[PDB]
């Protein structure tokens, strides 16, 4: 069981309400970083930078970021430092976000699936584990050492 | 209506990154490949996508396209480049969203998960799309931006 850090905007929420009973039903601790009510009009950033840097702080633990298409809040997501958050619209590509990425969070469009296939799609997600493969965890490297500097690593020839 | 678009691609988006140039060349735009230049099976993602996603940025009025596998380790490694919006496009609604709701300059695009005629059709809505420029979506931006400039995140309502 992992502690899994929840947020979404009202484009997100209901499903974000879905997801935190399904993952307290599947064994697991989930966290709501908000929205804790439905807002026409609130504004995702907040919401997915909570989840994000609350997930990067809290050694073994997942988050998830909702929103309408969850693209904005992957974006924002990733804005944080050491935060990797693939956006999940598939089984393999959740599933390939932890194996090949070792993404601590994915964002899901709330619009874009029926309740089922979110909830496959987050299984997928807080199920596949993390490969430890030396290609992978070389490109990571690369990644956040770019983060570090801001100095763009040289391109191959 | 003519775009200049950046394009960067590991091994897993080589091919359908050359596709992708001709048909952008074809549709009347501006390609510009930042590598790779060929197809080498070990190579790793984060400097085309750093490379691609820092052009763009720099180029105002540009757009920018990273491909691997999935695009999303594409993706996240071009969302950590100061000033980029990178959505993930895994259908024309989402790529169309990016720019209409997100103001994305670039989209990931995985290779392995879409046939060629899919991935083009992504590629048309993305250089198409126009920003909406709707208030709303300026203020979600425009949050995220400030979070990017001082790492300060902001509370939640
Ligand atoms: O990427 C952003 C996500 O799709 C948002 O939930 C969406 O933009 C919200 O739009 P609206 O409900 O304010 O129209
Ligand atoms: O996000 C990363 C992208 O999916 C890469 O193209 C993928 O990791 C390459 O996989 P492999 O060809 O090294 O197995």
């Amino acid at each position: 069981g992992m502690r899994v850090y929840l947020g979404a905007d009202h484009a997100g929420y209901e499903l974000k309400q879905r997801i935190i009973e399904h993952l307290k039903q599947t064994g697991h601790e989930p966290i709501d970083c908000g929205a804790l009510r439905y807002d026409a009009d609130d504004d995702y950033p907040a919401f997915c930078i909570a989840a994000a840097t609350r997930t990067v702080a809290d050694p073994g633990s997942l988050g998830i970021v909702l929103g309408g298409s969850g693209n904005g809040e992957q974006i924002a997501a990733n804005k944080v430092p050491g935060a990797r958050c693939a956006l999940a619209w598939s089984v393999q590509t959740a599933a390939l976000a932890r194996e090949h990425n070792n993404a601590q969070l994915i964002g899901i469009g709330g619009r874009m699936h029926t309740v089922a296939e979110a909830l496959a799609i987050v299984d997928a997600f807080v199920t596949t584990p993390w490969s430890k493969a030396q290609r992978h965890q070389r490109r990571i490297d690369i990644l956040a050492e770019y983060e570090r500097t801001h100095e763009a690593p040289p391109v191959p020839g």
